[PDB]
DNA sequence: GTTCGTGTC
DNA sequence: GACACCGAAC
């Protein structure tokens, strides 16, 4: 529910809005961005500050505080400007998501956004709405999570996005004291279009943009930190998505209903494995991290893929590469399982060492650096390798 | 069928 | 700060 001073001042150095123009901070409490813009730019505009909670609004008299949804909010009049830090989570039950509304509530979310998918979050929605407040022309600045550049439940945010205006994210990171979540500040404005990618780095006045790519014609395509080296190595290569079926494991809930498996370790009955059993180049089938037992060769019941040798690669490791062949062909509650396409023959044994490799965990980590905590299928798919005889690039 | 985000130490 | 969710959600 914090902002640090540097971010503050960055965000405002990126906003501008006509003299007389309405200024809008959602989400705002004591409003501190329409603070730290009135200090920049002086008083000659309308301030306008939305809140949910009337115990946390407090804003001075030059400002007029709404209490209201924000995303159910509807003004008589479009914004010029609409800057700030956004609330973030998931909506859903309180044993697993952090945001709890009544079903009614989320049913008109559902209904107010185009760009609500899958489980979505609070700054996906929060991000639309803005947009959609927009005057053409109209500018927004807000502060949020980088997990949207690379994510599919957020591909019909960078669509929207793509379609509505010209897009430029600046990639912060971590920059939130006790929040362990990497940010950007994205600057939106309903005109033009394309898409500008800039780093950023430390300075005193705060942050220093640094422009990194430009896409002029983007749609809404994946957001990367593409470098030469980066570029270079995918055209050697052919995506592995176009060698192998990608699919995920069964789910814990899967093996929990199915009869054979239980809670115990017995005779015949071998460890359900997890992430943690999976490790560069080999397989721990040991320690048992799933608290769930079974027939091995009754895996097969739950996925068909269970039954053979595959490869097998990690979803949260981070920002990583880790591929094992598991050669025992054991029942997994988690990771990614490679199929070979028809017609496929490869080498387990170098494929596996060159996923491992130094250059491919190098490659993730300049493209996707910490975004989100997870390799995703979106990047899994992406990496390179040798150039099949059937299909090259 | 598979996605996504603090918890732990 | 490295290494992990795991199951409600669609
Ligand atoms: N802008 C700082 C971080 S977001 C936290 C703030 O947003 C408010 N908030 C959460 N959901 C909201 C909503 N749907 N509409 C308006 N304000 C909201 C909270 O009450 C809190 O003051």
């Amino acid at each position: 529910v914090e902002t640090p001073p540097e971010v503050v001042d960055f965000m405002v150095s990126l906003a501008e809005a006509p003299r007389g123009g309405r200024v809008l901070e959602p989400a705002c409490a004591h409003g501190p961005f329409l603070r730290a813009f009135r200090e920049a730019h002086g008083t000659a505009y309308r301030f306008v500050g939305v809140e949910i909670d009337p115990k946390a609004l407090d804003l001075p008299p030059w400002a007029e505080g709404i209490l209201a949804d924000f995303l159910l909010w509807e003004p008589g009049e479009a914004f010029d400007l609409i800057l700030g830090n956004p609330p973030y989570g998931i909506v859903g039950e309180a044993s697993k998501y952090p945001i709890h509304v009544f079903k009614a509530v989320k049913d008109l979310y559902k209904k107010a956004f185009s760009t609500w998918k899958g489980k979505y979050n609070l700054y996906g929605a929060f991000l639309e709405k803005a947009v959609r407040l927009l005057k053409p022309g109209g500018v927004l600045v807000f502060v949020v999570p980088a997990t949207w550049l690379v994510l599919e439940d957020f591909a019909l945010l960078r669509e929207f996005l793509a379609r509505e205006g010209k897009t430029s994210v600046y990639y912060l990171g971590e920059v939130f004291p006790q929040k362990k979540v990497s940010a950007v500040v994205i600057r939106f404005q309903k005109s033009g279009k394309g898409l500008s990618l800039w780093d950023t780095q430390e300075s005193e006045s705060g942050f220093t943009p640094i422009l990194w790519a430009e896409y002029p014609h983007w749609e809404g395509e994946i957001i990367r930190f593409e470098t030469e080296e980066t570029r270079k190595l995918e055209i050697s290569g052919m995506p592995l998505g176009d060698l192998f079926h990608i699919r995920f494991a069964a789910r814990s809930p899967e093996f929990k209903k199915h009869p054979a498996v239980r809670k115990e370790p017995g005779p015949g009955l071998v460890p359900v494995l997890t992430g943690r059993n999976l490790k560069p180049g080999w397989v721990d089938y040991e320690k048992n991290h799933s608290g769930l037992w079974m027939p091995k060769e009754r895996a097969k019941e739950l996925r068909d893929f269970y039954a053979t040798p595959h490869l097998v690669v990690a979803h949260t490791k981070g920002t990583r590469v880790v591929a094992a062949w598991d050669e025992r062909a054991y029942p997994w509650r988690e990771e990614f399982h490679l199929l070979p396409k028809e017609g496929v023959r490869l080498d387990p044994s170098s494929l596996v060492q060159w996923l491992n490799s130094e250059a491919m965990q190098k490659h993730v980590r300049t493209l996707y650096r910490d975004f989100v905590p997870h390799l995703t299928l979106r990047m899994l798919e992406r990496l390179p390798v040798r150039r099949e005889y059937g299909f090259h690039t």
